[PDB]
């Protein structure tokens, strides 16, 4: 307990409904905030009609006094977020958490995202406009209407040729599968999506390419 730490006080400045069920929150904080792309944080909302309990969400962009989250409806709080959350509202955050720093991974990196699991990588893309690493990125989503940030990703491919982008619509091709997929020899694979999808892909990637490093963060929708 050798540090006195105060929560990060914030105001919500902008919101955008990216699709039918996912909403992007832009926050201004009272003082600069440390994180590294791939970490999450615990957000507490103070608006009439909202529970103020802390929910974790992956940080999906920002530096300094700007922080972004992208929320997919999955239950009542998130549904309330999509529907009713309002610019002006006060929020606090404790601090960054997680062991998924994309910076610290190898030169070579494979990225796998299922659904709203793309958020941590949007973080990376947003804060590294020119890309240093070598990236194969697999974005899996259930139907075009569950994809987000498409334009941002395509713009990023155009600016960064060392950025290689695969869009899988799982309803077209079936769940992503890495059995007959090879992996760069000295690569780090990062993954984020439904827990069910993580565990299945971990299995497939530790067996085919058992020499690969693999960091993931699951959740349930
Ligand atoms: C590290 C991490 C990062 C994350 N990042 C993100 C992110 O970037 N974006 C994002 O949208 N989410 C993210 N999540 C998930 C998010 O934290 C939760 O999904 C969210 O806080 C749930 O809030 P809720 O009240 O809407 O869900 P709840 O209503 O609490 O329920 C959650 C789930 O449980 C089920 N459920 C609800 N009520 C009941 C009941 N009475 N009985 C049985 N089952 C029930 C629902 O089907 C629902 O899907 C992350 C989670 C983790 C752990
Ligand atoms: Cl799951």
């Amino acid at each position: 307990g050798s540090k006195i730490s105060f929560p990060y006080l914030g105001k919500i400045t902008h919101l955008k409904r990216l699709n039918h069920d996912t909403r992007e929150i832009q926050i201004h904080l009272s003082r600069p905030f440390n994180y590294q792309s791939g970490q999450f944080a615990f957000l507490k909302i103070f608006q009439e009609g909202f529970e103020s309990a802390p929910h974790p969400f992956s940080i999906s962009g920002g530096h300094g006094q700007t922080l972004y989250f992208t929320v997919k409806t999955s239950g009542d709080h998130t549904k309330n977020i999509y529907d009713n959350l309002q610019a002006g509202s006060k929020v606090t955050l404790d601090r960054a958490y997680g062991h998924m720093i994309i910076e610290e991974g190898r030169e070579n990196q494979v990225w796998i995202a299922g659904g709203i699991g793309i958020t941590p990588f949007i973080s990376y893309i947003r804060e590294h406009p020119i890309l240093d690493k070598q990236v194969h990125f697999y974005y899996s989503f259930r139907g075009d209407e569950n994809a987000v940030y498409l334009d941002l990703l395509r713009n990023y491919a155009q600016k960064n040729p060392n950025f290689e982008l695969h869009l899988i619509d799982s309803t077209k091709d079936g769940y992503l599968n890495f059995e007959q997929k090879e992996v760069p020899e000295h690569a780090t694979v990062y993954m984020c999506g439904p827990i069910s999808m993580m565990k299945a892909l971990a299995k497939q990637i530790k067996k085919q390419n058992p020499k690969t490093e693999l960091i993931y963060e699951g959740f349930k929708f």
